[PDB]
């Protein structure tokens, strides 16, 4: 498995291989990715990080936008209180493994050649494309605000700014990577990780909705909110405990199960895993105990670092 | 007449005047007027200036911003380009006798805390109301853009940001400045002009809709274009030629005429004049007569000073 499958394994999308792959020659290459400051680290967090992490394998150097400014305009509070968060997530990143660079979005995106960019770029961006860049980003709100449609052309201007030829983020970012693709002189190439579904398999998982494992969980948390998740028996699609097997567990993989209900499981992949939970071979309290306790131990060195502050 | 009711005469609207009597106490008291800078200086621009000659008259300091970086919000051309035209709209304005400072909206508008205010006063205005408010301003656009709704927020921290006690412009821009009301800590007094008619009767007076008696225009030109203008028997409202009467025409005022036609005929009064007109006993050749050789000796001046440059 060389570079370019690493760095797309997991991956829902990427905006295009063809362009990853001329990257992947440079010597001297940047990833970055942008998180408004959450005031709880969760499981989409991490897949998106484990991503960063597989790229700075490949020769990338890493940089992680604290994204205190879009955050500001979407709505999360003050931009010191943002900022403080921010400083937070920080150290959750570095409890992952992660190492890297970290600046704050205000640090550069109010200087005044940025801002005559963002202006720029305005004239350039229709009100509808912009709003429908922001369908799955923007904070709820019956009466949408001027602000709602600067953060799309702020993220635009970012990657043309600090010059980066990796861009990463979720699919929800999709829209507006694309619009910095048409705006763009040079086109960043985009990396884009699959959304996480909610532990009630109603949405997708989210800091606002409650519907989350937050990677500092305690262990009894995280069995509880697995045995109330949605996990419908020979059902794949939307299921969020097949979704954290499949991103988050080392295989190959041993379920421990009860001699009455068929004792232990080795599963060599995913794949396979999946199989036998579609041809409904592995119950869904099975599946569940199994992820439960990998996970705990997946997330038990982040926690335990985050403990000994 | 005194200070409040000149400023007043003339104007479509005071919010409020309770306000504007405060500020005429004090001794230091500005007001600014912006204008995106035009390729043409028309009446309506001059209808404006007369106001802030007023202004000027009872005692007030006078900004006259080039509007440069609005102007590229509102797709006028380049930054550059656009600058260049507002130093020729200064030295049209130096022509009237006006004598006044002159900013550039860009050696201000970019600064880092002012960008910090338009996006906290993004946060504040809904999109529908950024747009209505540019409803009369917005240059035409099938696919309206971001810079649409920046343009109007701008604006606003505008007349917060530079201090002013008194903004003047034309009706216009009262939906931009109940915004500002609304949304700035200190409340600034807005004087409203009236939106001229165009000479064809069809729409309001505007530099992009070839319907402007300019005010460096010949003799000849103002004649010609007089003589073609709207101007029905009877009718006041709408009547661009009396607009121009009642706006820049001093009084008493001979109106000659053939002796066959009832002679010359002297009205005291622009409200003299309306019930002549309205009465069918003053003909739109010969009011038309009139207004044109009376607005070019008010113009006279004007276009002799520009002309010896
Ligand atoms: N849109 C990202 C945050 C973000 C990502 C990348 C960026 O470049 C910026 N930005 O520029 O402000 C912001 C989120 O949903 O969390
Ligand atoms: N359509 C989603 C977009 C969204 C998802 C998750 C979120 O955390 C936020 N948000 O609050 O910024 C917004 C919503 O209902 O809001
Ligand atoms: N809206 C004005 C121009 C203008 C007036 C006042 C202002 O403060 C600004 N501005 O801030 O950019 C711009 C026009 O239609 O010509
Ligand atoms: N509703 C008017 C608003 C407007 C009037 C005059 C103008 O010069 C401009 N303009 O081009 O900026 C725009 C229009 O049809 O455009
Ligand atoms: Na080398
Ligand atoms: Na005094």
């Amino acid at each position: 498995m060389d570079e370019f499958e690493m760095i797309k394994r997991n991956t829902s999308e990427i905006i295009s291989e063809e362009e990853l792959r001329e990257v992947l020659k440079k010597d001297e290459k940047s990833a970055h990715i942008g998180f408004e400051p959450s005031g709880k680290i969760h499981l989409g967090h991490y897949l998106q990080i484990k991503k960063m992490i597989d790229l700075q394998n490949a020769g990338f150097d890493i940089i992680i936008l604290l994204a205190d400014l879009a955050a500001y305009l979407n709505q999360k509070g003050e931009l010191d209180e943002i900022r403080k968060i921010g400083d937070y997530n920080k150290k959750v990143f570095e409890a992952m493994g992660l190492k890297a660079k970290y600046v704050y979005g205000s640090e550069f995106q109010l200087d005044k050649d940025y801002t005559l960019n963002v202006y720029r770029l305005a004239l350039k961006t229709t009100l509808k494309r912009a709003r429908r860049s922001m369908e799955l980003i923007a904070r709820e709100d019956e009466n949408p605000k001027v602000a709602e449609v600067i953060y799309p052309i702020m993220q635009v201007n970012c990657a043309h700014y600090r010059g980066v030829d990796v861009a990463v983020g979720g699919m929800e970012q999709r829209k507006i990577h694309m619009l910095a693709r048409e705006l763009l002189p040079k086109k960043v190439v985009c990396i884009h990780n699959p959304v996480l579904t909610g532990l009630d398999g109603e949405g997708k998982m989210s800091s606002s909705k409650g519907n989350f494992i937050a990677v500092d969980d305690s262990p009894e948390e995280i069995r509880a909110k697995i045995k109330k998740a949605y996990c419908p028996a020979g059902v794949v699609e939307g299921n969020p405990i097949m979704e954290i097997a499949k991103y988050f567990l080392e295989y190959p993989l041993t379920i421990k199960r009860p001699e009455k209900f068929g004792g232990d499981l080795t599963v060599n992949s995913y794949e396979e895993l999946e199989s036998l939970f579609k041809n409904k071979e592995l119950h869904p309290m099975d599946l569940k105990n199994a992820v439960a306790e990998e996970l705990i131990k997946i997330l038990e060195p982040i926690r335990k670092r985050l403990l000994e502050h």
